[PDB]
């Protein structure tokens, strides 16, 4: 087999949206710049590490590329790599903004091509399945558009990042009802378990994406997406000790999006003066929760038991 | 068998409602408050009987409880007690607001903490199944969400307000789709063809509650929710002989939430010089409606019918 | 059988919303209401053949149009009737006023009867299957909701154009799911493969409806309809060697509108100075198909095989 799952992407993908959500608080704390930077480089070399390894994964190991692209389940996973190329791209508009817009507009031709290619092939169908409704379909249909609406928003393309936000939101809402009905009838091996973090995602990454699109500005659309990430965040606490029934695993960084994108939007709130201790609240638990899952992952790989 | 269904909390709870909707007519009306406090004080009184009678369920009869509990569909109408008591902290609040507010936080806490240990555990699947997707579900996933937000709303908390409002509208825009597929596959029992009307609540609660964290603006938002709402009327009009082909019975409660909802908003809206003739024509309809459900059940009590 | 299939009233709908597309541009040009003028007469002439054929169905062949309304799945073709009596309607509105509203009237009174008595009636379940999820039920829940609300704000009823509109985008948010969700696991048979242009419409019917009740103002929600709909064109792009996998034919109308509804977006987001460059490739792209769609069936006229 291969030792680089393609979901191993959630782990530069969540520190760098973790990184983005401290540079938002550049200005009310002196160290959230350094704070930052330290997670943004870590995030950078991560992606830079694994980019690799997929690499080496196309170039002598196109079969596992493949199978897992044309798996109906498994291709999902793939487009966490356009996703983290474009929270890394993000992450280097503070210092060079060239690397930076090449990086997201790959980024984001790269998710669109993919989307358009693959999710629109399962309306052909056959190859999907009742049983194939899981919660890693958001990555290509809605975490990738969202993703790319905040960093064009963040090139200045305002009207496209919106175009981006919409396709990603309508998406969301078009395919979480069919996922939580198969949730609540067909219930989900525990393999598969730790993936039902990425649905606290959709919620959050939303509201944030917004957020980044109208200059941070608190409509009531953004309290709106807060009401059902907080539900979401609550339904999945309560399910946590099922979730993880088997026992930890690296599969938990599905959480670290939600949690980085709940963060970004709670320093969104905070600057607006809106639910500010709700805002602290959301912060200062997605930073604690992501650093558990940190914890998590560096003791798995000095028990070696990170790489398959 | 418990003499008192969980489900007739649904008298209660229309009253009360019914009761805030002619509240809002204080001023054009002398005599909207007198009957906004009759509404009030019957509800109220209903209300704590009810109240009484369901602890002594729990006292002496906790076998039914939790049977109905555990159950994947009998679950949701456990919401309509804490719906019912943030009704009556709402009926309340215009004489004595610190007991509405007690009462309003009681029943909101209530309603979460109920959402997040039974609504969530479905998710693990197994228990819930394809003939349980029944419109009862909504009680504690939307209804429950909307009366929290208005509520609150109604203390002062309008950010809190427009988070469970967000939270209730987006899951009732997420189970919507599957319930109506279901409907629309599998028909519904004549036992469970009288809480139809719950498909009515969701569409025009949205709205009430909006107008009521929005001070009563009448933006695009709530004209589609009427939209929506008004569909579904029609709809569930075209219905109503399918839906009493065993015959009228006390379920028809059901339809009083959505009925008395649609009232809060024909008042919201004629106060906002809007559709003037629809919000009239919208109140008229569903106090007769409620007043017909009123007549039913006096005439249930005096032919013995009313309790099981 | 009857030789006019009842989906041949796409070509007439969709030749009418190109029409309103095109009038919208008339400042800009001098040709455009010209261009305007020809393809409403066209579709006005159109519709009249098609009308008086209709009628010959229901004195001559009334047993074929019962069947097809009590069908779960091909009554949604009807509801093509007063969709283009109300774009005839929209059309004439530019000549003779008042024979515009009494169109315009006709129609929305005839689609709302229509979905009252038939969509609602599919709730009572055992004649809709799993198997009747077919994109042609966008046309009397969604597409003739829309429509509805686009005329009567031509009229300069903006507030129950608001509620029409609502009540056809709410419809569409709470169909498409398990629309979708059914094309995934199961497979458009070849036949109704054509009729797949369908989930094109929504998308781009609802942001013209929306810009023609708010006096063409490109809104936020534009912006989000845009982004979905321009997601499901590229969707749809991907997929249409397999639509025509047995081949060319007048099923292929079906885009038709949701073509021309992305024109007459495309005119009022040029007019916003929003995305102009995107307003112009969409107005191009959505002429050029509509065109070779009238080239396909002036060939297919000329070789004898439009009628049945």
């Amino acid at each position: 087999p291969f030792p680089l799952p393609t979901g191993y992407f959630g782990i530069p993908l969540g520190l760098a949206a973790l990184s983005l959500a401290w540079f938002h608080l550049e200005n009310l704390f002196p160290a959230a710049r350094m704070v930052s930077d330290v997670l943004g480089i870590v995030a950078s070399a991560v992606w830079i590490l694994f980019i690799l390894m997929y690499a080496y994964k196309l170039r002598y190991y196109f079969e596992e590329v493949r199978a897992e692209y044309h798996s109906p389940v498994r291709f999902s996973f793939i487009a966490l790599i356009p996703i983290t190329t474009m929270l890394v791209g993000d992450i280097l508009y503070r210092w060079n903004p060239l690397i930076a817009e090449v990086l997201i507009w790959i980024g984001t031709i790269g998710q669109l091509l993919f989307s358009t290619l693959r999710v629109s092939e399962l309306w052909q169908g056959g190859v999907f399945e009742q049983k194939s409704t899981h919660p890693s379909f958001y990555l290509p249909a809605v975490a990738a558009n969202f993703t790319s609406a905040s960093s064009l928003a963040l090139l200045g393309y305002h009207d496209l990042g919106y175009l981006f936000f919409g396709a990603g939101m309508i998406a969301w809402i078009i395919f979480e009802p069919v996922l939580l009905q198969h949730l609540r009838i067909s219930s989900l091996e525990p393999q598969f378990r730790a993936t039902m973090g990425i649905v606290l995602a959709p919620a959050f990454v939303c509201v944030s994406a917004y957020l980044s699109i109208n200059h941070g500005e608190v409509d009531t659309l953004a309290k709106i997406l807060w009401g059902y990430g907080f539900l979401q965040l609550f339904f999945l606490l309560r399910l946590f000790p099922w979730i993880v029934e088997k026992g930890l695993n690296i599969g938990l960084w599905a959480f670290s999006f939600g949690l980085a994108s709940m963060a970004n939007s709670a320093t969104a709130f905070y600057h607006g003066n809106v639910l500010q201790g709700v805002s602290i609240f959301a912060f200062v638990f997605s930073n604690v929760m992501i650093g558990l899952l940190v914890l998590m992952t560096i003791y798995k790989l000095t028990k070696g038991q990170f790489f398959l």
